[PDB]
């Protein structure tokens, strides 16, 4: 398990733990009970990139104590 924190760019700073295995689609699922920005309504990003449900975590390169991005659309 690990512990990453997502910053809105509008203003959101919201934490959510998850897994390296764990997909976005996922991620974004566990983090919408958070912000109730629904799985379809949330936006992450990882150094300028956008993170899809189809690619997991691992992809990206999300480790424990890792900034990400949030967005809404």
């Amino acid at each position: 398990m690990i512990e990453v924190v997502v910053n809105d760019r509008l203003g959101k700073k919201v934490r959510v733990k998850c897994l390296a295995e764990d997909s976005v689609g996922d991620f974004k699922k566990v983090l919408s009970l958070q912000i109730g920005t629904q799985p379809n309504k949330i936006v992450l990003q990882k150094g300028g990139s956008v993170l899809k449900d189809h690619i997991s975590l691992e992809d990206y390169e999300v480790h424990d104590q890792t900034n990400l991005e949030l967005y809404y659309l």
